[PDB]
């Protein structure tokens, strides 16, 4: 029989890396 | 005969981008 | 029979922007 259809999404992904550090106080 | 099965899912995207800034300093 | 199994499916969602950063400096 001919190939199946392609699969599902992938999973999610982790968060990215931390922000810039604030303004100055 | 029928049609294969379905793929595998699929990878992660790739890695996010950073947060935004953080508060203000003390 | 069935033919062979589909390609992988697409790349997941994005991910998501990470925390906010840390305080600023002193200020």
């Amino acid at each position: 029989g001919p190939p199946g259809p392609p699969g599902p999404p992938g999973p999610p992904a982790p968060p990215g890396p931390p922000g810039p550090p604030g303004p100055p106080g």
